[PDB]
């Protein structure tokens, strides 16, 4: 509890085809205040940068959308927000890593100068 994997690391499993978050732990969940029984069965990006749109896009082709756009971006030092609002910025990285036999996409959120 002097670090990060155990201090607050927002750490969410999801799939790559479709997303959808498989489950989430005691940290990320912390970072907006979902859970992996709270937030399982919706898209990270729901709790991301503009919960009606951005969401949508970012799930798809992923980066900039458009190639060299800030419009729709979830894979790098982003302005999130959460369920209730607090529109801080961090960081966040998607890549597939597995968990059991399919390709599953992961995001750490890390809070900037946190």
């Amino acid at each position: 509890g002097a670090m990060d994997p155990e201090f607050n690391k927002a750490i969410f499993t999801v799939d790559a085809k479709t997303t959808e978050i498989l489950v989430a732990n005691d940290k990320a969940c912390g970072l907006l205040g979902y859970s992996s029984q709270d937030l399982i069965g919706q898209k990270l990006t729901q709790f991301f940068l503009r919960s009606d749109s951005d969401v949508v896009e970012a799930l798809s082709e992923e980066h900039m959308e458009a190639d060299g756009h800030a419009a729709v971006v979830f894979g790098t030092v982003v302005d999130i927000i959460s369920r209730s609002g607090e529109k801080i910025p961090v960081s966040v990285w998607m890549k597939r890593m597995r968990q059991e036999r399919r390709l599953c996409c992961v995001v750490v959120l890390e809070p900037v100068e946190r």
